[PDB]
C-alpha cells in the first residue's frame, strides 16, 4: 500500500538498535499545569548525533544497495548539511565507509567547517539544482555510494517511525503523539507504526505557519509543496512534504496544528527555562502546537500525550539572538 | 554521632516523597569516552524549583515548628532569592502558607520581578545586615513562621540525603558519589546515608579552587572557612562548609577534588553541548571535577560513578559572559 509498512519499521529497529539509544521519556508538572495535558517527552534530543536522524540515516546504510551487482554501500552521498547530514555521516563512520556532502559554493564558512568538523567530506556544486543533482548523482556513481534523501527515502522513513515503538512501549497508556513535521519522514515513519499497533493512539503533526505546506496539502487534499523557500527559526522542518510521506500523511495522521514564529519560541524558551532541555527551536515546534489555542479542539479523552523533542543541535554560541 | 543520622534521612524521604520527583539518572557516551568511567548524572536540575534545595526545604518546612501555640508554621521568611529561597517558596505554596523575602529598600526593580514571579512575598528592610536580621526577627514571629538555614539545619541535612537514597537505588553497582559542596548540607546528608548503607561506596566532594575551604579543612583536620567571600562562577557553592556539616564532611568524605574556574566553565560548556542539559555552573562543578587531572589518578576500581548535577536555574540572558 504505502512507500513502507509496518514490518520495514520493525526491520529498522533490529538494524539499528546496536547502534542507537533507547532516550528517554521525562515529564514536567508545569507543562502538564500548563496545558490541560498529561505530557511525556521523548528526548531525540538525547540520541546519537544530537537527532533523531540517526534512526534513519543507520538504517539506510545497513539496507540499501548501491547498485544491482553490489550488495555492500560504498559511500554515502547527501546534499543535506544539516541534522541529516551529521547524522549520515556517523551512520557512515560507523560502517567504515567515507561520507560526501554535495554543498553550494555559497554556503556559509561555518557550514563549511562544521561539515568538516563532523568527518564528511565536501564536494562543491553551483547554487543551481541542476548542478546540485549533476553532482550528487555524479559522486554515487563514481564512489560507489548510496544517495540518502533526509525524508523521503523508505528506508530513512522506516528508521524514523522506530522512535513510535519505543514511545508505545515506554508509555503505554499513551492517547496521542506529536510530531514536528518537514518533510514528513518522521511523521510518516511514526503514523505507519501507530496506525499498525494500535490505531486508537492520535497521530497529530505539528508545524510552522511560516512553513504550512502539510496544513496546507491536508486541507486541500493533495500534495501542495511550499512555493517559496520559507523563514523560519525552525530550521529542521523547512522542507516541504514530498511524494512518499504525503500518502501517509493524508490517510494515517489525525490532525495537523500550525504555530506561529512567536508561539515556536515561547515554547523553546519555556522548555529550556522550565525543563533544563536544550532543544533546538525545531523541537520547540510539537511544544507550540500543545499549547496553541486550536489544540483546545483536541477532545478531553486525549489526555497523555507524548511531544517528540526532536532535536537538540543548537548552536549557543552563534544562533541564539531572537532571545 | 552528628546533627543528624541515617534514621533522619529514612525520615525525611517519607515526608517528602510524595511532593519531590524521583529525578532520572541519565548516561553519556562521549563523556564515559573522556573520562575512562562509567558515569551517571543524577538529574537535580530537573527537581522541583530546578534544583535539589526543595527535598532539604519540604523536610524543614514539614519538621520544624515556630514559636507559638500551634506546631504548624503558619509562614516561611528568608533572605534568599536564590535555589534556597526558591525551594523554600514552593515548599510554602505545597503547604498552603506564605513565604515572605526579606529584601533590601535599594533592590532593583528587575530583581522584585523576578522575586514575585515564583511567588515570594517581598517585605522591605534597610541595607544592612543589622536592618535584614531583624526585619527577618519581626516577620518570622508576627506571621508565627520558620526560618530555615540553607545548608547547616539538621533537617535541611537530612532531606537532601535523600538523594543518595534514591542513586543506590538506581545505579545499584555504583562505586562511587561526586558531589559538588558550598555549604556541604547536601554533601554531609549524602555522606550519612552512603557510609550508613554501603560504605564501601566512596563519597567524593568537589569544589572550586577559588573557594577551597573544604579541602584545606580536610587536609589539615579542622574547620577552616573562606578567609573572604570567594569570587567564582560557581554561585551555588561559595558557602563555607560550617560547624554542623564539618564533622560530618571530616569522617564520612573519601576525597577533595578542586576545580579550576576555567575547568567548572569548560564542564558546564561541555554538558549543555553534548548532553543538551542546562545545568548552572554549580552543577559544572561536579562534571569537573570527574574531567580533572587530579581525578584520573583514582584507583580504575572505583568505575561506576554517579554524579550529582545539583541545578539548573540558570540565567539565560547573561550566559553570554564565560562563552
Ligand atoms: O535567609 C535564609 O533563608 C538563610 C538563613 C536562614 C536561617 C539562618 C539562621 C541563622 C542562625 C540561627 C537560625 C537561623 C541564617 C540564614
Ligand atoms: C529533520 C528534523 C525534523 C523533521 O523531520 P522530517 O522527517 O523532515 O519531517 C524535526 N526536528 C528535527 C530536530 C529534525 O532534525
Ligand atoms: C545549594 C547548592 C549547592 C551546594 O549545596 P550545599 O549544601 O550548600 O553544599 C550545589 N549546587 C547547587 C545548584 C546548589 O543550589
Ligand atoms: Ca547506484
Ligand atoms: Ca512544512
Ligand atoms: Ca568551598
Ligand atoms: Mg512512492
Ligand atoms: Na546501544
Ligand atoms: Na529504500
Ligand atoms: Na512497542
Amino acid at each position: 500500500q504505502y512507500d513502507i509498512s509496518f514490518a520495514d519499521v520493525e526491520k529498522a529497529h533490529i538494524n539499528i538498535r546496536d547502534s542507537i539509544h533507547l532516550t528517554p521519556v521525562l515529564t514536567s508538572s508545569i507543562l502538564n499545569q500548563l496545558t490541560g495535558r498529561n505530557l511525556f517527552f521523548k528526548c531525540e534530543l538525547f540520541q546519537k548525533t544530537g537527532s533523531f536522524k540517526i534512526r534513519g540515516a543507520l538504517n539506510a546504510v545497513r539496507s540499501l544497495v548501491p547498485d544491482a551487482l553490489e550488495r555492500k554501500p560504498k559511500a554515502v552521498v547527501t546534499h543535506s548539511s544539516g541534522n541529516h547530514g551529521q547524522a549520515l555521516t556517523y551512520a557512515a563512520k560507523l560502517e567504515g565507509i567515507p561520507a560526501y556532502i554535495v554543498v553550494p559554493q555559497t554556503a556559509p564558512d561555518c557550514k563549511k567547517l562544521a561539515i568538516q568538523a563532523y568527518g564528511a567530506s565536501i564536494v562543491y556544486c553551483e547554487p543551481s539544482d541542476e548542478s546540485r543533482e549533476n553532482v550528487a548523482k555524479r559522486v554515487t556513481e563514481e564512489t560507489e555510494g548510496i544517495m540518502v534523501h533526509p525524508n523521503q527515502e523508505p528506508a530513512v522513513i522506516a528508521g524514523q517511525g522506530t522512535i513510535a515503538l519505543e514511545v508505545l512501549n515506554q508509555v503505554p497508556l499513551v492517547d496521542a503523539l506529536v510530531v514536528p513535521v518537514g518533510g514528513g519522514g518522521m511523521l510518516a515513519g511514526i503514523a505507519i507504526t501507530v496506525k499498525a499497533l494500535k490505531p486508537s493512539v492520535k497521530v497529530y503533526a505539528a508545524e510552522p505557519s511560516n512553513a504550512d505546506d502539510c496544513y496546507q496539502s491536508k486541507l486541500k487534499g493533495k500534495l501542495m509543496p511550499n512555493l517559496y523557500p520559507p523563514e523560519t527559526i525552525a530550521d529542521g522542518v523547512k522542507s516541504s512534504i514530498g511524494l512518499n510521506t504525503w500518502p501517509i500523511i493524508r490517510d494515517l495522521v489525525d490532525d495537523i496544528f500550525t504555530v506561529t514564529e512567536d508561539e515556536i519560541k515561547c515554547a523553546t524558551q519555556l522548555v529550556w527555562e522550565r525543563m533544563k532541555l536544550l532543544i533546538e527551536p525545531t523541537a520547540g515546534v510539537g511544544v507550540a502546537a500543545v499549547l496553541s489555542q486550536h489544540f483546545q479542539t483536541v477532545s478531553p479523552e486525549v489526555k497523555n500525550i507524548c511531544i517528540v523533542l526532536s532535536g537538540g543541535n543548537v548552536d549557543l554560541t552563534s544562533s541564539i539572538t531572537w532571545v
